[PDB]
């Protein structure tokens, strides 16, 4: 059964057959959408299937489907998982996998570039040190002085679930948050738990607006350690404003590499739980997000106070001023220092354009609306007016529980 | 199948049991989700009808008595002979109401009990039809005192005997193409601006020309109609720091007045249904001013503010789109015409939110279109998890009547 999906601006519809070749489930039903929930180990016997799917996938991609090597290579794996109850990916299987969880992942604006992926593959890594080291030439790489390139690193998967490797850090760089006994944060509210472990694990805090968390890390199921990221090798920007002086007085800057580091990758059933990947950011990311939630640094206050805007009546915009002038100061901060950014006008132009042409080669591309639309200035980006199909293929990147919600402390 | 929703901005938690209550179907399945897509007999009649004197007769707290029964018999009967029944004015009112309580992609639903309903079910001619309308926006619009209204022709019969109004807004400025190549006026009503000379309007051929009435009562061809000038209540646009931006020679009336749905209860079908009530100020400043296919402002009010329109990361025409977005608000204000901004508006919805949890044990809501079309993730809405079903009595799309009259 074919789909279509409308551009309500310039009335181009498109036809959608790949959500055919779509094995998991959404969490919506006939009668109930779920659309905007932000949430919606394997035996022989699920594992073949998912096996033999991958490396159909796989194969057809190289164009040799049905080949003695393709079936070869299924035979091999099949014999791995009964002798082993798991299997290990070629080299090029992990690159393709990996590249294909970010092609499919429907709620990355940033697809367009999901072909250029560095990947790294640390499944030779056994220890924390080791992983230490993984991530400081993945910072290093992906970073190369502010000209950020995309990479992601792949730890060891998972086997009886009891030896997994984890990065518990959300991303590997973030600033620390510290509640105050008084009850004002300082710092990033959405990092105080994680900096409560930290501190807990013995990291010794500076205890600034900007601290740089130190990277926590499990190897094996092994209790996780302590690391500190080389300062040299944190690419930060201070944020100033082109027209606002005072701006720089607000004291703000923000780091340079978006890197998450607690999804799961799954690939043809295996499961990938330490895979952090980097690529660089779109502005509406750190101006609107990171300054501007009431839950996070919340800035619109103080910068709307120095604008001196009208901030006795919400209808007056203030907090929408405020706003953009924000981004308007993380944009030229960036393109000042040379660091790569795009701004949500051309990320989401550039969107468009993938998903136009993700059609035309790939019979689709699956799109999350409420996370594709930038979280300002929704309606005059092309992508409000796209209609999109959300549906989930493999391989893919997944949620994870919190690892401090399920580790087995060893002591 | 309790349902959470959590929001991310407080951690609130409300549970859902509202939803188990849904008799309509979404357009998502186990496998594709369709959350962005716009549009997606005696027998089958008297479950209807029954699903709906049940919820009436429940919250006026008389589930299961006499009157309840006698009812459900009554219409029973009355289905049995005449293929179809008529609403009691009391059912009318719950109907209407609930149509707008269960509006899952409506942010002003806080307001939802109070909806003035205007029976109009003993209409017969399109003439009628206008006098109706006439009075149902002078009651709305009251002076700039904006007040919530609808107005019901009568049901479908054998759907060959339709009432609709061919508007789909009352109130709607015109549009026309010119040699040029570009339009003017208000590009999404061409094809309807057009419909109405290819059927009879001399056009003033002007921006902002209120576009006439086309109204069809009984399945008859439709007819033109001018609203008296005097009741279209219209708000020079003006800028509170910016002298120059009335000089673009901006307005817009005061009255939206959605009139091309199709209002269902117990079964019934009002297909000529329009309702109105007041504008959020992005509908008119992000959406009408400033859309590509709409009047599309923004390159022009970029100039005057001299900002750099070389590289789109200047961002600005998110600057002009707030500075047009303060002057419309501004403008309406002034005028005491009535208006929401996105911020109080969709505070209001949060709060809704909770007491239709608390009240009802749930409420729909449609996340893509709730979320105001500017400074989203500011807005608390935006941080808030919603359930999106769909319930009855509703309000509904249907096809373009001139593609389906019989001329
Ligand atoms: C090229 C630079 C990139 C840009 C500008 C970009 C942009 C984004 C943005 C704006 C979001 C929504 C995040 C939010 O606002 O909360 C996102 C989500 C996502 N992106 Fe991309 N992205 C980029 C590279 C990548 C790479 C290299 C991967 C993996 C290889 C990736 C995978 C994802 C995933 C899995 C999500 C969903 C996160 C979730 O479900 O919580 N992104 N991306
Ligand atoms: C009180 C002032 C009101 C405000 C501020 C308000 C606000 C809105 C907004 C912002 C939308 C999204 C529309 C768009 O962007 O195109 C909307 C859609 C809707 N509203 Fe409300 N509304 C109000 C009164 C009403 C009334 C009186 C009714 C009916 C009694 C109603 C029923 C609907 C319906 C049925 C839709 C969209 C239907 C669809 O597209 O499926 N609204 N309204
Ligand atoms: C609070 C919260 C709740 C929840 N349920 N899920 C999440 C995860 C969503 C998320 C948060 C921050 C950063 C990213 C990342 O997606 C940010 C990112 C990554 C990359 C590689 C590039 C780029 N431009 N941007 C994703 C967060
Ligand atoms: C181009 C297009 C195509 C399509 N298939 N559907 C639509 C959506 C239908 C719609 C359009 C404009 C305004 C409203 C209305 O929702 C606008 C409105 C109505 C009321 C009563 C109050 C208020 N504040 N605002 C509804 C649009
Ligand atoms: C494609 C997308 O579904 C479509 O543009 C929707 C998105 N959200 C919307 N939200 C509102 N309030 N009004 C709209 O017209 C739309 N349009
Ligand atoms: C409730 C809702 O799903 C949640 O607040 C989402 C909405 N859209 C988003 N979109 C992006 N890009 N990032 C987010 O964190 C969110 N949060
Ligand atoms: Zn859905």
């Amino acid at each position: 059964r074919f789909l279509k999906v409308k551009n309500w601006e310039t009335d181009v519809v498109l036809t959608d057959t790949l959500h055919l070749k779509s094995t998991l489930e959404t969490g919506c039903t006939e009668h109930i959408c779920m659309g905007s929930i932000m949430l919606p180990v394997r035996t022989k016997d699920q594992l073949f299937p998912l096996a033999k799917e991958f490396l159909d996938q796989y194969y057809s991609s190289i164009k040799r489907f049905g080949s003695k090597a393709h079936m070869d290579r299924l035979e091999e794996v099949n014999k791995e998982i009964e002798s082993t109850s798991t299997y290990q990916l070629k080299d090029t299987e992990l690159i393709y996998g990996a590249k294909h969880a970010w092609r499919n992942a429907s709620r990355c604006v940033g697809r367009i570039q999901w072909s250029k992926l560095q990947v790294f593959d640390a499944r030779d890594c056994t220890t924390a040190h080791g992983m230490f080291n993984y991530i400081c030439n993945h910072v290093k790489y992906a970073t190369n002085k502010g000209n950020l390139r995309s990479a992601i690193t792949i730890f060891p998967q998972r086997t009886d679930g009891k030896h997994d490797f984890r990065v518990w850090n959300s991303q590997l760089i973030r600033y620390a948050g510290y509640k105050q006994p008084d009850g004002s944060t300082l710092g990033d509210p959405a990092n105080v738990q994680f900096t409560e472990i930290c501190i807990q694990q013995g990291w010794k805090a500076p205890r600034g607006r900007f601290d740089v968390l130190p990277l926590l890390l499990q190897a094996n199921g092994n209790d996780p350690e302590l690391f500190q990221i080389p300062p040299e090798l944190v690419l930060e920007v201070p944020i100033r404003h082109p027209k606002f002086d005072w701006f720089k007085d607000l004291g703000l800057k923000w780091y340079g590499l978006p890197a998450v580091s607690n999804m799961l990758l799954e690939i043809g059933g295996l499961e990938f739980s330490a895979c952090p990947f980097s690529g660089w950011y779109m502005g509406t990311e750190i101006g609107v997000r990171d300054y501007c939630d009431n839950s996070r640094y919340n800035i619109l206050e103080e910068v709307a106070k120095k604008m001196d805007l009208d901030m006795r009546k919400t209808s007056s915009l203030w907090k929408d001023q405020a706003l953009v002038e924000i981004n308007i100061a993380v944009l030229y901060s960036f393109q000042s220092d040379k660091v790569t950014i795009v701004d949500h006008h051309s990320a989401t132009e550039s969107f468009i354009k993938h998903m136009e042409n993700e059609y035309r080669c790939r019979g689709g591309c699956p799109a999350d609306w409420v996370w594709i639309v930038p979280p300002m200035s929704g309606s005059i980006t092309p992508v409000f007016h796209q209609e999109m199909l959300n549906y989930r293929l493999t391989p893919s990147f997944e949620y994870q529980p919190d690892p401090w919600n399920t580790h087995v402390w060893k002591g």
